[PDB]
């Protein structure tokens, strides 16, 4: 009828639908990770080091339906995977073992006092859910094993928003609709936060009631089913289209929902922003649902709905993988692209219906992609075995956190695809060799130098079912 | 002539003969890093990750003749708590937008002398030691005639009077003393206190044993070396030998009648003689320590020194008595936490082998980072210096990749001995080379005696002509 406190944090994780722990084995944890194994359905990822388990944890919290994942770090040794996760807004609740980074983190806890120290804990895993940011729990080895009521986890967290003051609500809404009613060719554009704090529906619905060219930044890819007739493509302001560039840089209104950072609305987690004006207070979810009940109306000052944008001997040319890429990506598809090569080829490909996109391309953290395929394959897992989680990495981003390669293998992981753009680079490795050396149970490995084994290998029907773990090698020209 | 600050450090690296550097490049280093290519003979190590770089650093430190080696970061998160407490002298520059002792570059009329103190203090203290470089900086115009001007390295002498009521008391107890026994841990090796020992253990005729941190301190073939003390864990005969002393004359102790010898103080039972430097504290003890040893005192025998089938299967007895065989002067044996740590205790080293078994601090992992630095150092000192690696199949896969830097160097040196015993994910270890490209290499799977005996007997295997790893199967056990 009283748990373990170390139980009660693991059974909190298990509530969020958080079933594996990154993190490598240390003293001051140790009496923890037995506690995982009282858990019906967790797991222990078991990840090469910790840097590695920020990068899986990273991942796994982008594929979580909470946006959540748990961390376990030790003093000293145990601790950048977590200062490039709280600039890209993601919940990784950190759980460092301490015996008995301020600025890079939401919240911090330290569990002295064993009466409040669930409470503690809840409000940790609340403002990680909410706020969608790192969050750092204190855990002295004497605590791990101090009982506690079975009932604290009857009373379950609260994770809902505290509503919008109706009034700066109501002033937004009401000017926003105003710039809508004046505006000759509006365009939206949809950045991260829009993904990160849940706001896709809002985002679809809000395009069929505008009819209004709707634009992603690259870190705001898959936000938007790219299918969508209203879709006109990826801004990368300069380095755009010019069909694409013309498009965004023409309009007279832009709605701007979820910008990380003429008549601009950019709609943020925190606030809203109309022009210069500042609305501090003003969180995007509720605002946009205010605003999808009568934007219908305002949207009409007579707008007509404007319209949006080698041999098989060959050597595969960027250009024409990720165009052809597109073809073969399906519903659910978790795309992950490496800074590099892969985060602006990547940008060019076609996205299927509830793609989940990660390309750490804003904090550029190298090796990242490679361990977050790793957290993005397990809860796959544990949603969808149908879901296929698809990798494009360089060689060399490859090797430095190689060993998680190891660890979807140890997992069997046969959701995930691991494409290795070679491009004659460091210190070259047979690539290929890896997946069979850390002993896959069920794999398959293809070297594709020639537009035909491209061709195929998409076309081939069997090659498409995630029933093994997969490593295609792709070789490129030097340039 | 002048020449960058970026370049001046790198000079200085090189004047103290650290040849390589580790880390792996980032913003606002990058700079820094061009300066490598203008210093001839330096090259840049080029490591996975942070953590693996500070391994590879200490290894190459243990190596490098005056305990040095040089470490860039950038503003290096997980990273040095284990080189600080172990005392290695770890040159920390951290790049940082425009551990012993702290220095920030900020007024480039002092920078060239932040930077002299820092490498000192490395050196003298034998610790970690953080240099601040401002990006605006690393490119400051300084004279090249600065350089000639040789870094002093010289120690403070100890304070006479704390020295003297040291070499006092010390030498009272000696008196005293019925079994004396001498124990050799790390610092004294860090220090420079091994020729110290040597005569300490002539002028007394005690018994010496050394902590596993502290094995290959002393010759072991020394008839007065009585093994390996590791408390409780110890074998019973040297286990008896050490507790039943009534003085020790502990020695770089990193931490009955307890004389303990440290860096910076002396410890006499429960008195501290803070400011006492062993170096100089033993260098004054010899002087006059015969003449203190107990008349009556009969030198004690030193304990133990114990002792197949070619088909059975290789046990952890048996690898590490024969192990002993193969062994050659100037060897550097380094032994991961674990299986390693404690089983090469039992091992007889060689004359002038380099021990490098982070027990203390026991880091899983460190051994094969540290291998890749200890390989780099020996090159760049003496081709015929062989470093041998025992390490857990787990233990490698943490820094897996600083066996592709190995490579990447071509460390012809090192020898990658793997103690299988069924496990964590099973890989087929020996892969790795081949799939790392070495240009010269040779593996070896071992299960039974025979293959072990005929391995260590191989004439041509013994060369350090490319680099190996072997493969050897245990049991569970």
């Amino acid at each position: 009828s009283e748990i373990t406190l170390g139980r009660f944090f693991f059974e909190r994780l298990h509530q969020l639908q958080v079933d594996t722990v990154f993190g490598l084995p240390g003293d001051f944890n140790l009496a923890l990770l037995d506690k995982i194994y009282e858990v019906d359905g967790m797991r222990w990822a078991g990840n090469a080091n910790e840097l590695n388990a920020g990068y899986a944890a990273d991942g796994y919290a982008r594929v979580n339906p909470n946006g959540l994942a748990a961390l376990v770090s030790t003093f000293g040794v145990g601790e950048n995977a977590i200062a490039g996760s709280y600039s890209e807004h993601v919940g990784i609740i950190n759980l460092v073992g301490v015996p008995s980074f301020k600025n890079i983190s939401q919240t911090s806890a330290f569990i002295s006092d064993p009466n409040t120290a669930a409470s503690e804990i809840d409000r940790c895993i609340r403002d990680a859910y909410v706020y969608q940011r790192p969050v750092y729990i204190g855990l002295p080895s004497n605590l791990v094993d101090v009982k506690v009521p079975k009932s604290l986890l009857d009373k379950k967290i609260d994770l809902s928003l505290h509503p919008n003051e109706p009034e700066s609500q109501a002033e937004v809404v009401e000017t926003v609709e105003k710039f809508i009613s004046e505006a000759s060719n509006p365009v939206i554009l949809v950045d991260a936060c829009a993904i990160r704090h849940n706001c896709l529906k809002e985002v679809a619905e809000l395009i069929a009631e505008t009819q209004f060219p709707v634009f992603t930044t690259p870190m705001g890819k898959s936000s938007v089913d790219e299918s969508n007739p209203r879709f006109g493509g990826v801004y990368v302001g300069s380095l755009s289209s010019p069909d694409v560039k013309e498009a965004v840089e023409s309009a007279d209104l832009v709605l701007s929902v979820g910008a990380m950072l003429r008549n601009v609305v950019e709609f943020h987690s925190d606030y809203t922003k109309i022009r210069q004006a500042t609305f501090p207070g003003v969180q995007m979810k509720e605002a946009l649902q205010v605003l999808l009940k009568t934007v219908k109306k305002s949207v009409n000052p007579k707008y007509v709905p404007a319209p949006v944008p080698p041999g098989n001997n060959d050597p595969v040319s960027q250009e024409y993988l990720w165009r052809k890429v597109s073809d073969w990506f399906q519903e659910g598809d978790v795309i992950i692209s490496e800074t590099g090569t892969s985060a602006f080829g990547i940008v060019q490909s076609k996205f299927p219906k509830n793609a989940i996109g990660i390309s750490q391309v804003l904090w550029g953290s190298i090796g990242y992609a490679t361990g977050a395929t790793c957290g993005a394959a397990m809860a796959a897992q544990e949603i969808d075995p149908k879901k296929r989680v698809i990798l494009f990495t360089g060689d060399g981003s490859l090797q430095l956190t190689v060993q998680e390669i190891s660890t979807m293998c140890k997992w069997d992981c046969y959701n995930t695809y691991l494409y290795v753009l070679n491009n004659d680079g460091i210190q070259p490795w047979n690539n290929l060799q890896l997946l069979p050396l850390f002993n896959a149970k069920k794999y398959e490995t293809k070297r594709i130098s020639t537009v035909g084994e491209l061709n195929d290998l998409f076309t081939n029907k069997e090659f498409a079912v995630p029933d093994r773990i997969r490593m295609v090698e792709i070789m490129l020209p030097v340039m």
